């Protein structure tokens, strides 16, 4: 697909990349990483034993409302039956947009954001359930 990619852990390291870049590289078993490539509503359409979904945002410079929308209803949707959607790699300006379509009604989803994909992989290590 060219609006995702499927990310994998280069082994014993905090790298990751596409999972058809490398060959030793491997998804986690629970985790899914998508790397976003295009804008979400795009990605989306084509998402249509797992306890977290990363997505890394690293390639994306903004987000209009319907991104936004349609995000927050991605979350919405995976949180209802206990999957957390973690957000890595969020610009400041990215973030700003979030805020400004209000995303973050919720403070809580503020808990959500890393920084990096390794930090979201640690971040789903132990969490309320
Ligand atoms: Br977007």
């Amino acid at each position: 697909s060219p609006s995702y990619t499927v990310l994998g852990q280069l082994p014993d390291t905090d790298v990751y990349i596409d999972i058809d870049a490398y060959e030793e590289v491997k998804e986690i078993p629970g985790i899914k990483i998508f790397q976003i490539n295009a804008p979400i509503y795009y990605a989306n359409s084509d998402l249509y034993n797992i306890h977290t979904v990363i997505l890394d945002f690293t390639q994306v410079n903004f987000m209009d409302s319907v991104g936004v929308k349609t995000l927050a209803g991605i979350v919405k949707e995976y949180g209802d039956v206990g999957i957390y959607v973690y957000l890595a790699g969020c610009s400041a300006q990215v973030v700003n947009d979030l805020t400004s379509n209000r995303f973050f009604e919720n403070p809580a989803l503020k808990e959500l954001l890393f920084h990096s994909i390794h930090d979201a992989v640690l971040g789903s290590q132990v969490r309320e359930a």
